[PDB]
Parts: C-alpha cells; sequence; structure tokens
C-alpha cells in the first residue's frame, strides 16, 4: 500500500491492523477532546476503508479513541480523535504509538425508497 | 438495498458509509446516553450487516456511538446509541448528520470445545 | 471454530456477532479502568480478526468499553477493557453480558512510500 509520511509502522501477518504513531507531542487537559496528527497520507485500495480503533495500552491510562472512519478516497493526513476521560492531565510523546489503523472490505449498494 | 425513510443519505464509490441524520432534535447533558431515532428501515443483503460509526465532526465534540452493530436479521427503526462524554451539554438538531452506517460482510463459525 | 472456555455463546445466523460474559465478579472503582476477564480463548480463522463491541446496556450504567481488537495470532485469553466514568463504584456479576465478538476479513500489505 502506498502511503505519504512516516507516522505509520508496518505489521506482522499475524496482526489486524498497523500502528499510527502522534506526529507531535500532545498535552491533553482533563476531559479535553482532540485530534491527533499522525503526518501519514494514505491510498488505500480501491474497494476497502480504513478504521481507526484504541490500542489497550494506552486506552489502559483513561484515553478514548473515538471511531474513525477512513474513506477509500481520502487523500488528507490521518487525524486521530481521542478524549482524556481522566482528571488529570496527561501527555502523549512524539512518535509515541496512539492508535491502530485497519484495512476492511466495504460494500457499495444504491439506495431504493422500498417498503 | 431496499430503504424506507429518508434519515440516511446515499453515498459516493469513494465513500466507505452512509450518512445517518437526527430524526428529532436532542440535548444530552455530560455523561447522558440517549438514542436518537433516524427513521430508517432497511434490509441488510444476504452475508452482510450494517455498522454504525460516528462522524469526525460529531466526535470531535465528544460524542460516540455505543453497540452500533445492525445485524442482518433486523427490521426496526435504526436508533443511534449516542453517549456526551465531553465536560458540558451539547444539542444535535433535526435533520442534521450523526453518524455513518458502513455494510460488512458477516461470518459464521459454530463454536467448538477444544484445545487452544 | 475452536474455542477454550465459558464465556461465550453461539450465535444465529442472522446474529453478527458473539455474545461474551463476564469471567468474575469486578469492582470497578470510580474513574478506574479495569480488564474484566472473558475466560475464553480463540483460534481465529486464518485471515480473519477479532472486534469486540461494547455492549449498550452496560455503557449506560457508566462504564466506557475501550479498544477491542482480538489479533489472528493472539492465542490468549480474551479480556474487556473498561473505565468507570461515574461517582460510585459499580459490580459487574458472574456470567453478565458484556459485549460481542465479531468476525471480521483482514488485509495485509507491505507499506511503500510514494506519493498520494
Ligand atoms: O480489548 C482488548 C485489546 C487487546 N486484547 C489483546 O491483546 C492482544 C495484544 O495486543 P497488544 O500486545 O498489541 O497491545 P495493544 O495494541 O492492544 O495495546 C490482542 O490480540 C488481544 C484483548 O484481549 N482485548
Ligand atoms: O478518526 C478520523 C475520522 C475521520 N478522518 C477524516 O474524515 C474523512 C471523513 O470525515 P467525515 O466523514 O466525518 O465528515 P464530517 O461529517 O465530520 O464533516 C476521512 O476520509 C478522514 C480522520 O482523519 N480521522
Amino acid at each position: 500500500m502506498i502511503i505519504e509520511g512516516d507516522g505509520i509502522l508496518d505489521k506482522r501477518s499475524e496482526d489486524a491492523g498497523y500502528d499510527l504513531l502522534a506526529a507531535k507531542e500532545i498535552h491533553l487537559l482533563p476531559g479535553e477532546v482532540k485530534v491527533i496528527p499522525t503526518g501519514v497520507k494514505l491510498m488505500l485500495p480501491k474497494g476497502y476503508w480504513g478504521l481507526i480503533i484504541g490500542k489497550s495500552s494506552i486506552g489502559s491510562k483513561g484515553l478514548d479513541v473515538l471511531g474513525g472512519v477512513i474513506d477509500e478516497g481520502y487523500r488528507g493526513e490521518i487525524g486521530v480523535i481521542m478524549i482524556n476521560v481522566s482528571r488529570k492531565s496527561i501527555t502523549l510523546m512524539e512518535r509515541q504509538k496512539i492508535a491502530q489503523l485497519i484495512i476492511l472490505p466495504c460494500k457499495h449498494e444504491v439506495l431504493e425508497q422500498g417498503k
């Protein structure tokens, strides 16, 4: 798969997703929502979409990743929406692993107004 | 796919999911969960289920979608389970987009007790 | 597929996923994040991965169910990660339904530096 940027890592065949990296150091206040830059662009194969999902490693710190849908046609850089649900401030370091990207098949169908 | 209602919109081939509109206005206090009606009933094709995932514009506001799994065998009105995990109250308006519906392939296996 | 445990239940063919039950009783203090054991091991078919989606019911109960990816290669016990987002402790009871597991296909490819 064609990509641009270095905020993503190759994966084992036995793994479902690619690790996504935080482009820069981020500071999340309590309850704050942030869109974390990864610095990568993707060219997904025709017929598939990218699923941004969290890693147990950072989830276990009170950081939730909000469902991420990457469209086959998206050409901009990937961003990870993250909320700090803890009562204290949290800091993500540069290049730290923040989420996963899973490539799944997507079905296309026109909508008929039936019963 | 056969649908009934107008709380869902068609999509481009480069799109992954069909946007879901809110059928009515919803007010969610911080930490509140509510099912948002869409008024759309649909017939999932054979061998596929539908996954509901939030959109970036709403997610970026502290809103998440809980258990958005639409079964191949389900013909009721689609409702979106939304939770406000932000520190303040947000208001969603009628006809406003709230989620997306991505159709994915089912996979049926028989569970067999055994050594792993 | 080959399973080893009690925490899972067979599904109808029109059902997208299998129910996961809580292995034991768990106390989640206010604001605590815990891994709820299920006591099941898997041998996911080749090429597929397991998606864990929380049960709506438990999200309305002050609990938030996090990242759920069971890798093809993963041979350990399945656990469900959650955080107590309320002001009081919440106990989960044994054999209580806490989420669903859905088997989905997976695409593997080498990452190639190019221009998008």
